[PDB]
């Protein structure tokens, strides 16, 4: 018996309840990035960069 | 018996309840990116970059 | 018995309930990208980049 | 202008999300009453008795 | 302007999220009453008795 | 302007989130009453007795 890498559980979300009562919600953007409202998200990345709510700017590599 | 990589569970979302009561919701954009409202999302990436709510800017590589 | 890569479960979403009562919802865009309202999404990518709600800007590679 | 009994809201249920993951569920009865699983119920009774999940016994009025 | 009995809100339930993960659930009865699992219930009774999860016994009025 | 009985709010439940993870749940009864699991319940009774989770015994009025 080996059971190598067995019965695992990774990058998991479960059993979540959520209520949101918002009368108004404005998001104005005129520049770079804006990220909002990220709920119950799961990921598993192998041999790579893993981002989930990454608001980056502008990569301005010139000459 | 090996059971190598067995009974696994990865990048999973389950058992989620959500209520959202919003009277108004405006999103104005005139520049780069805007990401909103990302719920119950799962991913598994192998040998690659994995992004989920990544609002990037503008990659301006000149000469 | 090997059971290598067996009974797996990856990039999965299940058992999700959602209610959304929004009286008004406007999205104005005049620049780059806008992503909204992404619910119960699953993906598995092998040997590749995997994006799910990625609002990118404009890749302006000149000469 | 009277607006007597106006814009009322009574005996109301709205905006409800629910998830139930039950692997087994047995209900054995051999006597009186059993009531189970009552969700999102509304009632308005006028000039009367109003019951909603009332498990009564046995009304044994003899001579 | 009277607005007598106006813009009222009574016996109301709203904006409820619920998750229940039960592996087993047995209810055995052999006598009187059993009431279980009553969620998001609303009532308005006028000129009457109002019960919602009332498990009564046995009304044994003899001679 | 009277606004008598106006903009009221009575017997109300709202904005409730709940998670319940129970591996086992048994309810055995052989006598009178049993009441369990009463969530997010509202009532308004006028000119009457109002009970919500009332487990009574057995009213044995003899001669």
């Amino acid at each position: 018996v080996l059971y190598v890498g067995s019965k695992t559980k990774e990058g998991v979300v479960h059993g979540v309840a959520t209520v949101a009562e918002k009368t108004k919600e404005q998001v104005t953007n005129v520049g770079g990035a804006v990220v909002t409202g990220v709920t119950a998200v799961a990921q598993k990345t192998v041999e790579g960069a893993g981002s989930i709510a990454a608001a980056t700017g502008f990569v301005k590599k010139d000459q």
